[PDB]
């Protein structure tokens, strides 16, 4: 299902799925179209169509198609041109923030609505990984272990992921895990995103590029954004601090900020009160369609 689209800004890979008002779905760091499709499932179910990119440096999209957040925004607009598309909704999460914010800021005519989930909204510095976590997230061996865990010990993987992505107590992690193991969509989402967190191999170029670029952000100029905007933050997110979302909402006039109490970085998909937020996101992204 991956298609290469030749744009005026270079080649970009994407997966085109669903039917309805279109939404550009922008993965985090690391990520790729696997993460993006997992992010997009609720949209397809709500009767929207998703355009799920591989950002430059991930899988088949060459880094040269856009290194900076601003160049990645330029690529997305060039992708819309290559699809004959005037404008689309935008759904971003985490490291998908900067390029999505730039698209909304500098190409406002191309963005119908913005849903920004725990998104990097200003300069950000990655804390490296040490010891076992480093091997697990940084190597092909680590990648294979995550794949085996997802296939064969899914509850253990879900637990590890919820703990890594939040500041929750042991007891609250276990409560979240039991919820997820009772909802097949939540389980599937979590397992897919856990595997995509490993930045080795074909995710390495894009991941290293994102870490370098996010550390160099001057301003993304979110105050320029005029799209109707929903910003979503889990209060226990240990990956992208809630302050990034409060900042973003304060910059974007008319934006709405939704907090998910005791939510991890995955809250918008896995928090027990997230269903209404996804429904609201979908309605916003339909943008009168
Ligand atoms: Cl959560
Ligand atoms: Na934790």
């Amino acid at each position: 299902s991956v298609q290469t689209v030749s744009t005026a800004r270079g080649e970009v890979d994407c997966v085109i799925v669903g039917a309805g008002p279109p939404v550009l779905v922008v993965h985090g760091s690391p990520g790729g179209h696997d993460a993006g499709l997992a992010m997009a499932r609720f949209l397809v179910a709500e009767g929207l169509r998703a355009i799920v990119v591989d950002r430059p440096g991930y899988f088949g999209t060459p880094l040269g198609s856009g290194v900076t957040p601003d160049e990645q925004a330029e690529l997305y607009a060039a992708l819309f041109d290559a699809l004959g598309l005037a404008a689309a909704g935008v759904l971003c999460w985490s490291g998908g923030g900067p390029s999505s914010y730039r698209l909304a800021a500098r190409h406002p005519d191309r963005v119908r609505a913005l849903v920004s989930v725990a998104a990097v909204s200003h300069r950000y510095h990655f804390d490296g990984e040490k010891g076992a976590e480093k091997v697990l997230m940084g190597t092909g061996l680590g990648r294979r272990m995550l794949q085996l865990m997802a296939a064969h010990t899914p509850e253990k993987l879900v637990s590890a992921t919820i703990a890594a992505e939040g500041h929750l107590s042991k007891e609250h992690v276990a409560e979240r895990v039991a919820q997820i193991m009772a909802d097949p969509d939540k389980e599937r989402f979590t397992l897919e995103l856990a595997v995509s967190a490993n930045h080795s191999g074909p995710r390495k170029a894009g991941f290293d590029n994102d870490m370098d670029q996010f550390a160099r952000i001057d301003s993304l100029e979110l105050d320029r954004i005029t799209a109707p905007t929903l910003v979503v933050s889990g209060t226990a997110d240990s990956d992208v601090d809630p302050e990034f979302s409060r900042f973003a909402a304060a910059q974007i006039a008319g934006s709405e900020l939704v907090h998910l109490d005791a939510g991890t970085h995955l809250a918008f998909w896995v928090h027990p009160d997230s269903g209404p937020v996804r429904r609201r996101a979908a309605e916003l992204l339909r943008a009168g369609g």
